[PDB]
């Protein structure tokens, strides 16, 4: 049978899934760490124990204890991201789409889901991976892995919480796939990693960690980095906020085994409850419990790691949408709402500056106030609107992931760069927030292939680009076909910087993305902020 | 006779000047003030003794004693900037242009010459009076003031050298012309003052002096403004600057008296050979020997006079030239040349935001060379010209004078704006150095009626248009004709900030002139050099 597969954890049996009037092999639901409840709590995760008999793989797994969206309930626009799961700590499971007839051994690819480091689940339906499975040929893994406290929450010194463990999931279910993948069919030897937000800084820091860096052969990043501003923080800001959760929850303070202890006993929903309280500043895009720097999944500061090319050296392929942050003003700054064009006031403009970048002083905030007003119309509602969502995205994820991209370039064997601007015409967020954060992943996992999803045929060709891109560069390190007729994906240089743009256009090549703000914030705003 | 003229100080004898095929009366070389020589070196000035006889003024006077510059000798572009008479002491003086037959009482309009306080002559062909006396039919007068260390030498606490004097000698001749001019057919009751550079920002230091401002009507300045960065200096640096000039001579330091008579023993040279010596920063547009925030002319900071509105309220006319900054540049900074594109490398451009301006740290000059850098095309040499021409004219003339502008206008009775952009057909300078500091003087000065000299027609139209509107506005405080068919200069109100352009195309109004960079300069690199 080929659902049936003998691991070397046990034996697997999976179910046969219909996708564009064919069918695949579908292993859900797989194991890859004991579960981490009780007194695991908060611990780095343990590998499974190996069962006899077989395990039944037929349907999605239980996701992790999360914060979950209801700013607007029934609404398809922020529910496609909520758990479609019950919710539980034991959730540390993998799923794989394998096509039929079984392969021998081809691509894999390994999907990291986002959410900001407190949230996500690899159970969604824009994270099918049956039609990328199907369309491109390659076995396809989505991975799980802990998130907010369950995950991030860091008391450095201690092994009880050490923080990063959610990292550490990650890395666990690399290392099932590294050593079983071959029983599906896949090549272990060609491991792609991508993810997109969280999900592409978690890649970019499996890159950097010395642990991570021998499971896969190239890496995907959407729309993050390691180095984003939201995604990692000291040790000493850890702690500080672990305590201030144990503040909130009525715990015992006076060491670290009093907080973890009554930590432990808590229900998942009394962390999640208060989970938001611990932000050192009133902002937005900032995340409770993220990634630590450590001194051990991360030896050093991610700076001088990537400005000595401590790194993998392999190829990546990367890029940003046109309007990652009006996801971020539309949930907390004011001015914005959903049914409406935002159209901002200069008051509400400032009021929005002062939120994404909480750790300003004001000499700061004003440069920033003065590199994104037009100072001959300076009370243009719509201006304000755009130059806040610039703001966001620039800040927290465009010129963090040009500055990855150039310290990386100089010691990698091959990176390839893109801007994704197509705004999908079945859309049903507000025109004002354009090309929205996260919403190139339906278009990488396939979905306007499916026909009742109403996209054009622009955007089906567009999907079954990006997916042969994708998936190509997956199997050789170049989205390029060597013998096609079709334009060339360049080559990102230090030289010449060169990217594409993604839509439903012909490709068209651009030099240095966005580069003028971003000299603005990697290079002059934290001069300034230290200076002053 | 029309060329003799009885005034309280005594007889006078003119000359006839032919001009346009007609003929007007000149009076040249009369004394204001009593030869400031000798032991009056760097004192105040004193009236001059009125005399029995007749003055033959009939030849223009002596220059004051200043740097000459030979930086291109035989080049007219440079020389019809250099005093054209003997240089003297002896040097207080003023001229006047009379129409013929001899006015009752109709405008008056008193030309203060530039130079940067260290140079100037009233003398100067493209200084002529007689083309704007005559064809507007105004009453024209120069006067004539003592610059560098003689006119500007401070030793605050003194009364043998208390700085200022220069502009005190402005003054006694402003007092003379109100006093007088009405024997020459004058009104001194509607009598414009109007300068360029130095000259203009001495005109609105005369509009905030208490003791200038009931001596003249209305104002127009010209590339200049009164806050000017290179306009004046503390007592402190006045008086450091002073000592530092008595260092360079051997001179005894042990106090202001030993200092002040070794240097009035010294000739007139041999402070000139030494006097950019002092300068405290390698820069460029900055003058050794400028007026001083003495608490007496000035009674307080001019940011502290013009925000509280502490200055005469009337009507000012006023503008800028396109390309202020190429001047200073070819002069001193490094890559600039007279005969060449002076195409400009990165390195060089860097080195002349350094010069341009001295007193920033390094993260300033990181702020000001962000600004005007296009990062996608870094290295573009004329890209590179062009950036830091915009640089040195910003930063010290244009956006000092829109700030007196909009400081101003809250205040005051009408405000008048203009932007010169004519490139002059018969230019020798070359081409990338545009629109230069001082050669909007020439069409003010109607030079452009006069056939020998090769303007176009439409270079002579303009000329006529600008001095219309300078006398119109000199006569009524609006440069318009309200009963005319020819477009409105529209008036700069604090709301709508509008301005024209000044050329030989059709008139058009703009708005909030170089508000972007503006905003920079008088905002922004202020509030970062304090906190930092
Ligand atoms: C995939 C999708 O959104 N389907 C839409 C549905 O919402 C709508 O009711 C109808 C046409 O308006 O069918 C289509
Ligand atoms: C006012 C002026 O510059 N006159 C020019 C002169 O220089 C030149 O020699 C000749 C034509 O080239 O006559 C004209
Ligand atoms: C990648 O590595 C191979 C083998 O070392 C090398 O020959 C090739 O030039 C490199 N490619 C890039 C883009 O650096
Ligand atoms: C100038 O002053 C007059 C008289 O006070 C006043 O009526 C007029 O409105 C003022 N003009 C401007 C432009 O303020
Ligand atoms: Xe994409
Ligand atoms: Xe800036
Ligand atoms: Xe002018």
């Amino acid at each position: 049978s080929e659902l049936l597969v003998n691991t070397k954890s046990g034996k697997v049996m999976g179910t046969r899934v219909p996708v564009l009037s064919s069918h695949i092999s579908a292993f859900l639901g797989i194991p890859f760490a004991e579960p981490p409840v009780g007194n695991m709590r908060f611990r780095r995760p343990e590998p499974k124990k190996p069962w006899s008999g077989v395990w039944n793989a037929s349907t999605y797994p239980n996701n992790c204890q999360q914060y979950v969206d209801e700013q607007f309930p029934g609404f398809s626009g922020s529910e496609m991201w909520n758990p479609n799961r019950e919710m539980s700590e034991d959730c540390l499971y993998l799923n794989i789409w394998v096509p039929s007839p079984r392969p021998k051994s081809t691509t894999v690819m390994v999907w990291i889901y986002g959410g900001g480091f407190y949230s996500g689940s690899s159970t969604l339906d824009v994270y099918n991976g049956k039609y990328l499975a199907y369309t491109e040929e390659v076995v396809l893994v989505s991975l799980s892995y802990r998130v907010g406290a369950f995950g991030f929450l860091a008391l450095h010194g201690s092994q009880e919480a050490p923080g990063n463990v959610g990292l550490l999931d990650q890395r666990m279910a690399l290392q099932w796939v590294h050593d079983n993948i071959q029983f599906f069919g896949g090549d272990p030897k060609t491991v792609t990693i991508f993810g997109e937000s969280a999900g592409g800084a978690s890649v970019g820091m499996h890159i950097l960690s010395p642990g991570s860096r021998d499971l896969f052969r190239r890496a995907i990043l959407q729309s993050g980095s390691p180095n984003c501003p939201w995604a990692s923080v000291s040790v000493a800001e850890g702690r500080r906020r672990a305590v201030e959760l144990g503040r909130n929850l009525n715990c015992n303070l006076n060491s670290d085994e009093e907080l973890i202890h009554c930590l432990r006993e808590k229900k998942p929903q009394e962390l999640i409850d208060v989970e938001w309280n611990v932000l050192p500043f009133d902002s937005i895009f900032r995340f409770s419990f993220v990634p630590v720097i450590d001194g051990e999944f991360f030896p050093t500061s991610l700076e001088s790691m990537l400005n000595s090319g401590n790194f993998k050296k392999t190829q990546i392929l990367l890029g940003v949408n046109k309007d990652e942050g009006s996801f971020f003003l539309l949930y907390g700054a004011p001015g914005f709402s959903k049914d409406s064009e935002s159209k901002i006031s200069r008051e509400d403009f400032m009021s929005g500056v002062k939120l994404s970048v909480p750790h300003a002083n004001d000499l700061g905030l004003d440069a920033v106030t003065l590199q994104y007003t037009d100072w001959m119309d300076d009370n243009n509602g719509i201006k304000n609107r755009d130059g806040l969502d610039d703001i966001v995205g620039d800040h927290n994820v465009i010129c963090p992931l040009m500055h990855f991209v150039n310290k990386y370039t100089k010691f990698g064997n091959g990176t390839y760069l893109y801007f994704f601007n197509h705004r999908a015409s079945n859309l049903v967020w507000p025109e004002w927030m354009g090309v929205i954060h996260g919403y190139e992943i339906e278009f990488v996992f396939g979905l306007p292939l499916v026909k009742e999803l109403n996209y054009t045929a622009e955007e089906e060709a567009l999907s079954r680009r990006i997916m042969h891109y994708w998936a190509t560069f997956a199997k050789t390190g170049n989205p390029n076909e060597p013998h096609s007729q079709e334009s060339k994906w360049p080559l990102f240089t230090t030289k010449e910087q060169k990217f594409i743009d993604l839509n439903t256009e012909p490709m068209k090549v651009h030099q240095r993305l966005r580069v003028q703000m971003c000299v603005f914030w990697n290079q002059f705003l934290p001069k300034l902020l230290n200076a002053t």
